[PDB]
């Protein structure tokens, strides 16, 4: 009973601020891959309902070919396409704990964001191996190692450790010192630091601006899934 709401709490999906952060961040992440297939989404709670761009997203990030999709106005075609997506994901050793094609075709916001996170996790994070840690803990360890020389960075988590922008700027500076005047930065202007990292990463590293500095600024504890999504692109660009 209320198993789904317990999982949604931990997913961040009951908090509307975290839901909004995931909606915005996940849309940019999906488009950072769909661009390679010359298309895009606009509204993540509408534009996957027929399964077509979901299947395409999975082909791009996996390099594999999925079965041919159906087309037709009628719902059962959309259900079939979403099920082809879900089958492909499950085939990569993913436990789809209560994600059904019907809710995706229905455009249920929480299930759709949960599904996109499942995809980000499996394909962008799960295989990360850093020392003896894997997946999310490996990604966090990478961040801790790469930012260890910076005295004004202390990465403990994927939320408030990232709020003042210095950790993002440090990750960039550690790989490319010529792009960031790191010593000029301080904790006093977090929005400046955040936007610096986001602008530099978009310009020089081809990493789109998945995070909104204003959403981070106003949150005492920003959404972990959104921040992990963005940092996963840092990881795969440098490592």
């Amino acid at each position: 009973y209320m198993e789904q709401e317990e999982e949604w709490e931990r997913a961040g999906l009951l908090d509307p601020a975290w839901e909004k952060q995931q909606r915005k961040t996940f849309t940019v992440w999906c488009n950072s891959h769909l661009r390679k297939a010359d298309t895009q989404i606009e509204n993540i709670e509408e534009d996957f309902r027929n399964g077509l761009k979901l299947m395409l997203l999975l082909e791009v990030i996996s390099g594999e070919t999925l079965p041919k999709p159906d087309r037709g106005k009628m719902r059962f075609h959309k259900i079939a396409n979403v099920n082809k997506a879900l089958d492909f994901i499950a085939s990569k050793d993913v436990k789809l704990v209560s994600i059904g094609a019907e809710e995706i075709v229905d455009g249920n916001a929480k299930m759709t964001l949960g599904l996109i996170w499942t995809i980000i996790l499996r394909f962008a994070i799960q295989d990360i191996e850093v020392e003896a840690s894997t997946a999310k803990e490996g990604l966090l360890l990478w961040c801790q190692r790469k930012t260890s020389p910076y005295k004004n960075v202390n990465v403990h988590n994927f939320h408030n450790s990232w709020k003042d922008g210095l950790a993002f700027c440090a990750l960039i500076h550690r790989h490319r010192p010529e792009l960031i005047d790191y010593n000029s930065l301080t904790r006093e202007d977090p929005v400046r630091n955040l936007n610096l990292a986001f602008d530099v990463a978009e310009k020089h590293l081809n990493i789109p601006k998945m995070l909104d500095a204003e959403d981070i600024k106003t949150s005492l504890k920003p959404d972990e899934r959104a921040i992990m999504t963005y940092i996963s692109s840092y990881y795969h660009t440098f490592a």
